[PDB]
């Protein structure tokens, strides 16, 4: 099997993308996060406290003849954002651009905080990275593609994300008309439950690329680039009137720069972030200060190739018995 879906930016910056998700019988369609840095499928639903509601679509699973409560099971995840959700699980049917798993563990909010209810755009989360994160308990819960992989013409999935633009998620095959050139295969370690890698290096606009490896994961559930202090720090040297704002939280700059690309090493191969993907638009409305799309991960803890820097390739979640993760340009 496979399947094909739609992923859509939420707004003008593209600080996150929604897919369509069908849930239930008959089915009950959200939009979720496919998000390959987390590992539950949690929705708001009929049983989110309604104060914390405000134009998100709900899972009722009362209207669902295929939902069945997970008897003790509970849930409670808190994001690198500091944002958070939690609840009770059912098992229900679900479909991701025509490719349907049954008996998903489709986890519904109780509660979430405050950052989850204000945006209205976006009904929950898919977790895409490994089901050792999985916070169901007693009994931890599979992700949709690790219960999907075996039915799968190949265990893959793939995240061709768009700048200001839709995107896809397919599951199951690689599309070899969606990029350009060969696909880079890097190795994987899933000691941390994460797609992380490690990159070779780095490049800032037309500079000389350097030699260095970077460790850190493939994310889509994170809008922008984490890298460490230094390689920010070059990075930003180039943009005229950038600095590093405590008050605000991150390097801004003038609206009215023209950014340099950003470059990453994938193996030999590289991938070119255009300087415009580096934008994230006015600090607040009507402000000519800018914030900037590449941030240090300096008390993250981990580096994080987000939206910024995975929306300039196509994406290979390969999950084989031995992962691995696979870049090309397009």
């Amino acid at each position: 099997s496979t399947g094909s879906a739609t992923t859509t930016p939420i707004d003008s910056l593209d600080d996150a993308y929604i897919t369509p998700v069908q849930i239930g019988t008959p089915a009950q369609t959200l939009n979720l996060d496919f998000d390959t840095g987390s590992s539950d499928l949690w929705v708001f639903s009929s049983e989110t406290t309604a104060s914390e509601v405000d134009g998100q679509t709900i899972y009722t699973p009362s209207k669902s003849t295929t939902a069945k409560l997970l008897s003790g099971a509970t849930w409670s995840i808190s994001y690198g954002d500091g944002s958070s959700s939690s609840g009770d699980v059912y098992t229900d049917t679900v479909s991701v651009g025509g490719l349907t798993v049954t008996g998903q563990a489709v986890e519904s909010a109780k509660k979430v905080s405050s950052s989850f209810t204000e945006d209205s755009t976006i009904d929950g989360l898919l977790g895409l990275a490994f089901s050792t994160l999985n916070t169901v308990s007693p009994t931890q819960q599979k992700t949709f593609f690790d219960n999907a992989k075996a039915s799968l013409d190949s265990p893959v999935f793939t995240a061709d994300l768009g700048y200001h633009a839709p995107g896809t998620y397919n599951f199951g095959f690689i599309d070899t008309t969606a990029y350009t050139g060969s696909i880079t295969y890097t190795a994987v370690s899933t000691k941390q439950g994460f797609w992380e890698w490690t990159s070779t290096g780095y490049a800032v606009g037309s500079g000389t690329f350097k030699s260095t490896s970077i460790d850190g994961i493939a994310d889509t559930g994170t809008t922008l680039l984490y890298l460490p202090a230094t390689v920010v720090s070059a990075y930003w040297a180039q943009v005229s009137g950038a600095k590093s704002s405590s008050s605000v939280g991150g390097y801004v700059f003038p609206c009215s720069a023209t950014l340099p690309s950003f470059t990453f090493g994938v193996g030999s191969a590289r991938i070119v972030i255009p300087g415009d993907y580096i934008d994230f638009g006015p600090i607040s409305t009507g402000s000519s200060s800018c914030f900037g799309g590449i941030q240090s991960s300096a008390g993250i803890g981990i580096n994080i190739f987000g939206d910024v820097a995975l929306k300039a390739a196509f994406v290979v979640f390969n999950g084989a018995t031995t992962p691995t993760l696979g870049f090309a340009s397009k």
